[PDB]
């Protein structure tokens, strides 16, 4: 499950907390190549993104067209998920139904592609 | 601590069981159970008049969440269903996690009293 996956990963990525590491994250890592950490304040800011917002990625107005979209994604994803801080106030349900929405489609080239 | 970040990765390890996504956070979730019976499970499924694509709908079982034990019931049904649907990569966990959060959010203050 691409969805399982993705969910932890991102929640890993807000926490750092080195007890919910994984393998299963190491080659989601590598996509964060695809965005600038200088852009991230960026991307938040064009996403009017709240306190209580995670990655509400359909903002942007960026299409998913192929796979290197998709990790483009996970990759904006990740880095605000980073960035925002540990916060409980965020409503990360609104956030992966915005990404699954998105990306779905290509979770068959993305497994592809890890495997 | 987020009750959002924990109950997420909670309910997603009670449905695909992976030894590697274990983790000691989860022991106080685990004796929720106790507040629900194996035999009423497939029951609660068929009541929530689920899909292949759902987890649990929580929402339709017309049950009451007045307080911080009717969200361990929850969080328990949550964990049983999760466990007996199957890993199954349809699940639209998204949906799920809205109806959770939606019917319990109020009450995460009262939790992590209860917890910590």
């Amino acid at each position: 499950s691409m969805r399982t996956l993705l969910i932890r990963y991102i929640l890993w990525r807000n926490d750092g907390d080195p007890s919910y590491y994984n393998d299963d994250f190491k080659k989601l890592i590598l996509f964060d190549e695809l965005v600038d950490d200088d852009d991230v304040c960026t991307l938040i800011k064009n996403m009017r993104m709240t306190l209580s917002d995670g990655p509400l990625l359909d903002r942007l107005n960026q299409p998913v067209n192929n796979v290197e979209d998709v990790k483009r994604m996970i990759a904006i994803s990740a880095k605000v998920a980073r960035d925002i801080g540990r916060r409980p106030e965020i409503r990360w349900e609104d956030s992966f139904t915005i990404l699954f929405r998105m990306i779905e489609k290509y979770f068959d080239d993305l497994m592809t592609d890890l495997y």
